[PDB]
């Protein structure tokens, strides 16, 4: 099973110093533990101003449930990953990849 290169992308709004990001139920999305979570990097080739991306290796053919927060990625005090918000009333997200690459464009954050 050769690699599938997913796309995840989300809009919505942050607070100062605040960033997207993506964690779930296998090692590439950090196993549920959002010190090892994704950030997403703002996506501007399509011209809107509210999306963010991120970019993920995962096994074909293997089920992946994921969320999104948005928190924050600071530096150590002598790493940290804060949580501010999870995605709102909805069940977790789930993805089957079949494709060597794939875009899943999960809309608004929260919904």
């Amino acid at each position: 099973s050769g690699p599938s290169q997913v796309a995840f992308e989300i809009r919505g709004t942050l607070l100062p110093g605040e960033v997207f990001a993506i964690c779930g139920s296998c090692d590439a999305l950090g196993n549920w533990n959002p010190q090892n979570a994704v950030a997403l990097l703002p996506e501007n080739d399509t011209g809107e101003s509210m999306l963010w991306k991120a970019t993920i290796v995962l096994s074909r053919g293997v089920s992946v449930q994921y969320r999104y927060f948005k928190g924050y990625f600071l530096e150590p005090k002598t790493c940290q990953v804060i949580v501010h918000k999870w995605e709102t009333h909805l069940q977790p997200r789930s993805i089957t990849p079949l494709e060597s690459e794939i875009i899943i464009d999960d809309g608004q954050f929260g919904i």
